[PDB]
């Protein structure tokens, strides 16, 4: 489904910003 | 399913960057 | 529902990172 | 609806991030 | 719908979070 | 549909707000 695609694409994404955001906050530390 | 899966994927990761938010906010 | 239980933890998630980037953004003015 | 209600609060959420970042983005200029 | 709504504003909050973060990507 | 499109739409913008984070991680590295 292009719905099933998109949550999963949207999950992806969420999964990146999270390393993301970890590593702004040890890198501001 | 698949969708099912899918929230339960985006909720932990959000609940990750929340606590990263919290991190950098209290660390500035 | 596991859905209704999902989208209820990402409304709470995105409350607290709301929370979080206005204590930034207040704390970038010092 | 319960998922009605969620995405409400979800979409609410987001404007408010997206004025907090736009706040942070101006505030390092 | 309520939903189909919903999603549209999260899309719209979507586009300014990405415009914003360029922004303090750049600004940094 | 206006909710497959919607769910695009959000996917686009997560994967750009993904990428600018990278950027400022990196950028934080100097």
């Amino acid at each position: 489904g292009e719905i099933a695609q998109g949550i999963k694409e949207i999950a992806k994404g969420i999964k990146e910003i999270a390393w993301g955001i970890k590593e702004i906050a040890q890198g501001i530390k």
